[PDB]
């Protein structure tokens, strides 16, 4: 699967989501979001199943992105967890939690819940 | 907050969270969860905002394990989103999402969603 | 929106809603899932936004099925929480969250997050 | 768990939530915000598993608020997605999803996830 996820990829809203994958379970690269706070390219990390059970099943992984590089601070951050799915149409299967920045008067109200499905051809 | 955040955590479950932040955004640590398919610490790698608002608001921030280490492969991988507030009672109050790795039998129920909150005292 | 919502509808996996719209707010109906531990139809009932802003924007609703009836008991609630949208593929676009009846021991996983598209034709 | 259920509950922001359970497995009821656009009661409806495993068990549960009612008008609805655990001290433990009323620019931005602990003495 180290080989199936590195690459490029995209999602459903054109967000381009580039990343290596390490033997070891790494996962690093840039994630630039077509929608939002954002602008150009972000750094992300995370981590995925290395040895994932070859019997029809996907790969676990996860990954952050802090939404402040040299251009913006949106002051927030994104967390992407789902699953990798190889074959002709490859895919990841993702959720994902929005934390933004904010004082302790909607601190209730701190996180967006969404979802995401990334392909390795661009809608 | 990057001297705010570098340091050991611990959850309400009794998990301990090792990590250290660079001056770059990066989060680079251990993980040992104290329930669940663990066994001893698991790398973690993550990103948060280091250019926070300082006008009483949270350092946005998140992180992700994939659960395999020399001991255990549970396949599956955990993100955290949240933020970190500093002060006499330092937290970092996230929610997470885990996603097994599974068949598409029931790929409709892959992710697990919950909460922690992290003090610098263990309870 | 009250008669936009009045109706079947069908998700993504095959699952039938067919619901009822109150003028003061109320959903009630009946839920039959193509997937999990069920069988038949499941009550539910809810709430929508009965007065929405009518400027482009969807109308907030949501409902619950506690997953027992006459056959089975699956021991387990799921919540949806979502937006109408109408038109010429009028769709109720949600997210999820399914919560198992089960001990302490593994009360920190006790509730998968999903999401489910609805639409009027079935695929 | 029907007569546990049935009462006034308190959650950790001073919300009050007044449910009655029916027989059947129904919720109606009303609940009060401490926090958010929300003003007075609100009409609720749910679902309950009135058959639990009783071998130390929760009982699952949810429930919906759309936020109207006389005074206000919040364009959102939230839903409660737990377990109840009877006994001493009492609890619904409780996470929700909080999806608003918007256009299709922050669409993927619709919906907050939080969590709520449900006590019958108020803090
Ligand atoms: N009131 C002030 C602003 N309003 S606010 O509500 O407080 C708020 C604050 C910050 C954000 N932060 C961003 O906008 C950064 C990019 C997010 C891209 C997501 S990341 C998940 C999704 N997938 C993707 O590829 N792009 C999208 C969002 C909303
Ligand atoms: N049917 C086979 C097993 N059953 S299964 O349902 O498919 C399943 C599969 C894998 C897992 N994976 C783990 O158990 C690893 C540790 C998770 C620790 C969490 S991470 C969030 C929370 N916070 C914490 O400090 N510890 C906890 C959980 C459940
Ligand atoms: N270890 C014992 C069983 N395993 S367990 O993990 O504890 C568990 C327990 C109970 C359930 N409960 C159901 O299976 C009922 C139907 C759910 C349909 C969903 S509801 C959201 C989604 N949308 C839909 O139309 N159908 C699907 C699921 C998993
Ligand atoms: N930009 C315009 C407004 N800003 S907005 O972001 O679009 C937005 C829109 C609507 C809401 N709707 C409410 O505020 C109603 C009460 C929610 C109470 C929650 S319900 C879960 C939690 N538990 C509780 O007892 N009270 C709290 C929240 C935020
Ligand atoms: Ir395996
Ligand atoms: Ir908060
Ligand atoms: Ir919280
Ligand atoms: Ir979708
Ligand atoms: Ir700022
Ligand atoms: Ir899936
Ligand atoms: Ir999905
Ligand atoms: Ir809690
Ligand atoms: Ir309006
Ligand atoms: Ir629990
Ligand atoms: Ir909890
Ligand atoms: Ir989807
Ligand atoms: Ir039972
Ligand atoms: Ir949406
Ligand atoms: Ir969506
Ligand atoms: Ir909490």
């Amino acid at each position: 699967d180290e080989a199936g996820i590195t690459g490029t990829w995209y999602n459903q809203l054109g967000s381009t989501f580039i990343v290596t994958a390490g033997a070891d379970g790494a996962l690093t690269g840039t994630y630039e979001s077509a929608v939002g706070n954002a602008e150009s390219r972000y750094v992300l990390t995370g981590r995925y199943d290395s040895a994932p059970a070859t019997d029809g099943s996907g790969t676990a992984l996860g990954w952050t992105v802090a939404w402040k590089n040299n251009y913006r601070n949106a002051h927030s951050a994104t967390t992407w967890s789902g699953q990798y799915v190889g074959g002709a149409e490859a895919r990841i299967n993702t959720q994902w939690l929005l934390t933004r920045g904010t004082t302790e008067a909607p601190a209730w109200a701190m996180t967006y819940v969404g979802h995401d499905t990334f392909t390795k051809v661009k809608p």
